[PDB]
């Protein structure tokens, strides 16, 4: 995934995991 606000920040840290998560 990916967001188009990188201050929207638990939007981009949903992007950061893979599988470990």
């Amino acid at each position: 995934c990916s967001c188009s606000s990188l201050m929207d920040k638990e939007c981009v840290y949903f992007c950061h995991l893979d599988i470990i998560w």
